[PDB]
Formats: structure tokens, C-alpha cells, sequence
């Protein structure tokens, strides 16, 4: 396997993308801690065996969970920071302090705290001929805004520049740092995530491939960015969006018109 | 003047860029509130007359109070320039403390959010759009909103936050007659002394990395704040004007003829 | 006027954006050559007086001849706006012919290169930088310089070409006192008739994809050509000013309140 | 192997990146045509067996002939890597000749267009999509697709062209079951000798501007060509994978701890 013998922590590991990443990592020979909220971990099953579940709460909690995870793995080669609150709130005019703080604190500051803890553990465990790997999960919303979700969109721009600042500062310490930017991803397991009629029409217009992605289609990039061969890739984004961010006036194309 | 009769609030108005913007706005016929920390306002003079100083503190209670007072004194609000910002690095990301992280995110990202939400609500209350013309929000980000300097992860992250906040604001506020854009400065000498980038290793890297081979002046950034606030810029929203002497356009600038 | 005493060439000067730029430049005190095809110049009127018409054809021989004549009549060159462009799509990439490819690349990419090389040489010959101020090259790209419309691969490719040409020119010409920037318009109605984007499916997609919910006017683009040509923009080079009503800032605009 | 049973054409297959890609593709179970100039193919050896060499001249007649022959021998086409490219600078933009311009645009932009149009038509003819899996076009651009090096305006312009071509292809070919992406390498040492970036001023600027402080190896780029060609990458189209050791992510790298 392409990750044979590597120690990995995946946060948000109960959710769609996090879950698909745990499974792809186990399948490629890694030892994997799956970190998420206690209830969620309780309620999930993985199609691959070997996952070490560890409950956490995306500051004291984060440090405790990360220390425990590194203790059980005997080190740390790979961090996938997949923990994230999703969803919109309404127009920016009515955006409350509580909604702002929740998205910024959970998504931006939570990812910072997790990645600082991970990076320090990687250095302590001797990162660097080969390099440790930090992988953040951002969004096409790290670059272009959806309506009525200013707190989530701002946080994602924060995560994108955090990723680049981390790449720059951690290069000397033998750690490579990159982001994965998914477009729409159906996480229902049911093919019902984007089935609301107006939403399904706009997916057909705005995504070149005309559909949402599956979690497995994102996890594959997390393997690519964790493997030995990706040793000159740092500070970059792998965008996984079926052409969403590449296209304008996609509603006018042949086949849609 | 190009801003004749418009009501403007400029935050960070004691600092270099904020100060140059207050002066350009007064020169172009606007009524201007200059907002900054009380001490700083006390210690500044403007080369143009008419500025209405109002002390503020980018808590949240403070921001609302200062904005309400500002709008009361202006009799409305057409233009907001959110220039308040903590600058500077801390050290390597490995040693970045919770306190430094929180301070940059809370002051630069959340402070800009709180100021812009207050501003936007005041603009709507004052009838933005009603005569066919649009109110204007202008945020000051940085080349660090797109590319990272070393040893400043908290500041760089916050600037990415401000860049996407700006685009989310543009999208949501278009229906309310408000246009929202960012100005992204590269290196800007704010000493008044031409000494801001004079440390020898730094001055060498400015010569290599900036195509024009020098730092900018605050006035060179203020000119874009006038452009983005004027009536003519009525189809410009969700965009960035980058003011960096070619920094973000160039790679291997140390190899160019004249440098090598 | 903001361009008082400056010598400017505007190419594509019969067309919408080029015409609006000639008029804004005359209104701001510049001496202006209007360059375009002979027939088109014959068929156009400007709402401002003073334009020096000069026919051209974006041969290479033609471009040099026209530029030499223009510079002779102006007595120098401070400002070039390279607005000449073939627009329009062809069909799916699978069926894109050699003739359509060559025509879009040759006219839009190479024609902009030839015009800007001639302009830059003339600017240096006329002493660009000598008075501490810089000459200015302004290219007209598109949102298609960064994101692709369907069924227009030749036009889209050429626009990405022009975007990178612009940056390469910024880097190489900084030492010669010339600043180089691009303007990237989104949809612009050039009918004078409010009928450019009136086909019903198209009008629906403009409402969905443009935050301001309409096409721009030529005048809304020209305003940036003045900003980029004036003395105050002296630290701005290698950049893009995007004028698209939020098109490139937004995704899933069809879902927003007021549209769904 | 991850490409087991797939038919691939790799152009520029004698050169560093193209060679490393042919080898990685053979190692992952693909049948591979290696396309390049006749002399170069004659002079190269691959560390893996199975390559089908086919001479070509990125010569429009030549391209079609070589591609028809390649598809005939493979019995179809699942994967195209368009790696053919002229590299190198010329001098300042002011002195850039028509002949250098045309050679870079014609070989790098137009040659990539002709190759990819041929490839895409073959892929459709061979039934791309029928089994629910998609054919794959991979273009080799550069960090110069986005930011300019000095003294290489023709090469840089062409790379911006190839970047936007890639996106226009992604958009138009999605309905035909083909995914299209670019790989953007930073500095890559293609000497086999660790001498590519050894000139002292250059080596110094690589240390300053690349976060990893070195050039890449061809193998470090080829790995992304495998990723983009495999079945798992089925939601990735219109994108860029940048492989540059942090070059495009960083500013003022010369100031970082360990360098200053
Ligand atoms: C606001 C929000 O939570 N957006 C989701 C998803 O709903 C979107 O489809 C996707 C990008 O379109 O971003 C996100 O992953
Ligand atoms: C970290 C920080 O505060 N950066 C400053 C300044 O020091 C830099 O020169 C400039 C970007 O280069 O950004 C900023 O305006
Ligand atoms: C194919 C083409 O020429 N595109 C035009 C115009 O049709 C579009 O509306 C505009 C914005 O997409 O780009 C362009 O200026
Ligand atoms: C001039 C030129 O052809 N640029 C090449 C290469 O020489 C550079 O090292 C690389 C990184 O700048 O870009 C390119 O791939
Ligand atoms: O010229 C300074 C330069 O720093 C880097 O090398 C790159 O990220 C460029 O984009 C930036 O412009």
C-alpha cells in the first residue's frame, strides 16, 4: 500500500469526507486514528478494519485528544484536518455575533489548534529524507463566495491562507502542507444531498460534470498528498469540484441550453 | 470634487493608509469621520481640514457606539473604509501562541466584520440605492490575503479571512445597493522617513521581489479608495485592487536585468 | 483634468469600450489618437471633440505604420490602451477549426503584443520616467482571462495569453519607467440599445451569475482606464482590475434571496 | 497497477518530465506511446520496458499523422499528456523579435491545441465515457502560467494561453466524458546531474524563493500525471496541480529563519 507503515490522524472522521479518508488510508496500509465527536464516532462504522477511534471537541480537548492519538500511534506522519461546521445563516445584514463566532472559532481556530498540535508532534517524532504531511480541507468557498454564508466563507479564506503560512514556516522542519478544495459533495449516502429542484438545476448549470461529487472522490487526493512521491508539493490547493471554479455561464452550454 | 457631498467613515484613520485616505477624501469633497484609538487620534494632524475625529476600539460594544455616533454626526453613510488592522509577525508557526492567534483573528478579522456589519446596516437605514447610486464598502487587506510571508501565520490567516469576507459581503449586499471591494497593498513605507524597509537584508529583498524596486507610499494606496468610492465605479464589486509595485505578478525578480 | 497634457493612443476605438475610453480621456484633458479599422472610424462619432482618427489593421506592417504616424502626430506617447479585439464563440472545442484558432490567437494575442511592443518602444524613445512619472500600458482582457465560457476555446485561450503577456510586460518594463495593467470586464452591453443580453435564456443566466443582475455599460469600464493612466496610480503594476458586477466573486448565485 | 490496461500518449517524451511520465505510466500498467522529435527519441533510453516510440514535430500535418499512427497502434486512447514544449527566455520585452514570439506561441500554445484536439477526437471515436469512466487530458504548464519570470515574455504568454486552453477544454469536453487538467511545475532540474540551477546567483534565488530550497526532480512531477489519469480522480476537471516547492505560495522568502 502507498501509505504502508505511516501513522495518520484524520479529524472529522465520522463525516463523509473524513470517513472516506479513514477508509482509503486503512486500505493503503496506514495506521489511522479517527477523531470526531464522541456521539458521532459511536454512530459510525468503517468498511475497512483497523481504525483507532478517539473522541474530541473542535482547546484543552484538542490537545488531550492529539496527545492521546500520538501516544497510541507511536508518532505522527500525516494529519488530515477535516473537522468543520458547514451551512449558511442568511444575509450578511442579519448575521449575528453568535453565528460569526461559531464558524470562526470552530472552523478557523479549531483547524489552527489541531495543526499546531500536529506539527509539534511531527517534529518531536523526527519529521525529515522524507517529510511529514499536513492536509487541510477547505472549499471552493476559500476562493469564491456562495450566497448567505459569510461566516463560513470567511473562515474558509482564513483556512486557505493559514495553509500557505504553515507551508512556508514548516518547510525547514520537514513538513509539507496543502489544501483540498471540494466543490459540492453529496454526503447523504442516498443521492439526495442536492435534490431540492432549484438547487439541482443550479448544479447542472454551474458544475461542468453536472453533478455533486462523492466523498471517495475527495479522499483520493488525501492519499496523493500523503504519499512519498508528492515530496515537492507544498503550499498548494487541489481543487475537486467537477469544473465549478473553472467555468462561467455554464447554463449556456450545449446540452444545458 | 469626485466625492462631493458623500458621507464617509474611515477606520484606522491615524495610521499611514487610513490617514492618507482621510486626506484624499476631504480633498475630494467628502464629509469624513476619522476613527481610531483615542491616543492616536490625539497625536495626529491632517494636512486637510474638516475631519470629524471619533475614538473607537477595534470592544464590540465600543464599535457599535462609535459607528452610531459617527452616522449621527454625518447624517447618514455612503462610504466605509475599514482600515483598522494589527500588523506584524510573531515567529515560526510551531511556536505561535493562542494569545497571538486570538489577537490577530479578533482584531483584524472579527473587528472588520463588526465594523462592516454596522456600516452596511447604517447604509441601508440611510436609503442606499434609492436614487440609483450605490453605497460603498472598501476593506484593506494585503498581498498576504493571497500569498504568505514567513513567520506571520496569524496575520496571514486573518487577511485570507478578510478577503473572503469581502466577497461574501459583495454577494449578499448587491441587492441592498452596496458595492464591496478590497484593496491589497504590498510593502508600504509608513515612517514618513523612508526608513520603513531600510534594514539591509529587507531592502535587498524589496529590490529583488518588487518590480518597481521600492516600497509604496500611503498616498499611492489612498488613490484607489477614492476610485472605489466614486459614482463611476458602479459595476465594480467583489473585486481586489492590488497595489504592490508588481510583487504578486513576478517570480525570480532577483534574476532580472538591473538586479543580477 | 486628471489626464491634462498626456498623449494617449486607444486601439479598438470605434467599439464600445474603446469609444467610451476615448471620450473619458478627452474629457480628462488628454490628446487622443483613436485607432481602429478605416470603415469603423468612418462610421463613428464621439460625444467629445479632439479625437485624432488613424486607421489601422490589427498587417504587422499596418500596426507599425499606424503607431509611428500616431506618435508623430501626438509628439510622444504617455498612455496606450490596447482595446482591439475579436469577440465571439465558435462551437465545441471538438469542432474548432485551424482557421478560427489562428484568427483569435493572431488578432487578439499577437495583435496586442505587436501594438504594445511598438507602444513601449515609443514611450522609451519619448523619455518615459525622465520627469519621475511613468508611462502607462493598459490591456483589455476579460473574465475569460481566468475562467472559461462554453464554446469559445480560441477566444478564451487568447485572453489567458493576454493576461500573462500583461504580467511579463509589467516585469520587463518596470526598469524603463512603464506601468502595465489589465482591465477584465464581465458582460458589457455594447448595443446602446439595452438589447445585448436580451435573449431569454442568456438574460436568465446573467441574473443568476452576475451579483448586480445586469450587464455593464462601456462607461463603467472606461472609468478604470482613467484611473490606471493617472499620476496617482504610480505603485500599481502587473495587476488586474476586474469589472464584472461580481460575476467572478460568486458561485451558486441562482440560489440567492431575490433570485430563487 | 493504477493505470492497468489504459492506453496513453505522452508528448515531449524524450525530455525530463515527459520521460519520467512514460516510465511512471509503464510501471503502473499502461500501454504508452512516447512521442518526440526523431533524433531525441533515438538518443533516449527508458528504465522501464514497453514504450512505443513514434516520431513527431510539434508541423500540423506531422501532428495528425503521428497521433493517427499512435492511436492505431494502441487500439484506442484513454490518456493524453501534452508535454511538448520549447523552454527558455530571450531578453527584455522591448527587444523581443517577431520570430521568437511566433516560435513560442506556435510551438507551445498552438502545438498543444493541435495535439489535444486530435487526442480528444480520438478519445470520443474510441468511446470515452461508455463504461461510466472518463478519458483524461493532462497539459504541462508552469508557474509561469500565473506569474511572470523576467526576460521570457513569449514563453510566459504562451503558458497563460495553455492554462486557459486547459479550462476551455475542460468545460467543452465534460459532456463527452473527458476530464482535463494542468500540471504547473516550478523549477525542475532536468540535467540528471544536479547542475540545472547551479549558477551562483540563480542558486541563491532558488534558496530565497522556493520554500523547500531546491529545484524539483522530473519524477516529482510525473507522480501527478498518474494521479490525474487514474480512475479515482473522476471529479477533478478544469484544475491545476502546482508542483513548485512553495514558490507560488510565498513572498519575501529571503527573509525567513534559516535564510537570512
Ligand atoms: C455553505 C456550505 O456549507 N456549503 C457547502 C455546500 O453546501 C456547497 O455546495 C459547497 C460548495 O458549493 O460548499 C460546501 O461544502
Ligand atoms: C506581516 C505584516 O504585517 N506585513 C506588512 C509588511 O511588513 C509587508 O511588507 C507587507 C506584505 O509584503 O504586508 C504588510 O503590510
Ligand atoms: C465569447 C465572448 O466573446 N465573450 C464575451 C461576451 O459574450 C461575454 O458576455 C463576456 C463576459 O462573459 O466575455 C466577453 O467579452
Ligand atoms: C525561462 C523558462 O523557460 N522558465 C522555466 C524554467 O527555466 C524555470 O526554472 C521555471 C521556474 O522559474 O519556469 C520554467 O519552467
Ligand atoms: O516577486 C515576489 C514574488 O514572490 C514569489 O517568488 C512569488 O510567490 C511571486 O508571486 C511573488 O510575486
Amino acid at each position: 500500500g502507498r501509505l504502508a507503515g505511516k501513522a495518520a490522524i484524520v479529524t472529522g472522521a465520522a463525516g463523509g469526507i473524513g470517513r472516506a479518508t479513514v477508509e482509503a488510508y486503512l486500505r493503503e496500509g496506514a495506521s489511522v486514528v479517527a477523531m470526531d465527536l464522541a456521539p458521532r464516532l459511536a454512530a459510525t462504522r468503517y468498511e475497512e478494519p483497523g481504525a483507532i477511534p478517539i473522541a474530541c471537541d473542535l482547546r484543552a480537548a484538542i490537545d488531550a485528544a492529539m496527545a492521546d492519538a500520538v501516544a497510541r500511534l507511536g508518532g505522527l506522519d500525516i494529519l488530515v484536518a477535516g473537522g468543520a461546521l458547514k451551512g449558511g445563516t442568511g444575509n450578511f445584514l442579519d448575521l449575528s455575533d453568535a453565528d460569526w463566532d461559531r464558524y470562526v472559532d470552530v472552523n478557523m481556530t479549531g483547524t489552527f489548534l489541531t495543526c499546531r498540535a500536529g506539527a509539534r508532534a511531527m517534529v518531536a517524532a523526527g519529521a525529515g529524507g522524507r517529510s511529514a504531511r499536513i492536509i487541510t480541507i477547505g472549499s471552493v468557498n476559500s476562493f469564491m463566495a456562495e450566497p448567505e454564508a459569510a461566516a463560513y466563507v470567511a473562515a474558509k479564506g482564513g483556512v486557505a491562507m493559514l495553509t500557505r503560512a504553515m507551508a512556508v514556516d514548516l518547510a525547514r522542519h520537514g513538513i509539507l502542507v496543502n489544501m483540498i478544495a471540494p466543490g459540492p459533495v453529496d454526503v447523504t449516502g442516498n443521492n439526495t444531498g442536492y435534490s431540492e429542484p432549484r438547487l439541482a438545476e443550479q448544479v447542472l448549470d454551474e458544475v461542468a460534470l453536472g453533478r455533486p461529487g462523492l466523498p471517495e472522490e475527495v479522499a483520493t487526493a488525501a492519499v496523493f498528498l500523503a504519499e512519498d512521491g508528492s515530496s515537492f508539493i507544498t503550499g498548494s490547493t487541489i481543487t475537486i469540484d467537477g469544473g465549478l471554479s473553472a467555468m462561467i455561464f455554464g447554463g449556456m452550454r450545449e446540452g444545458r441550453r
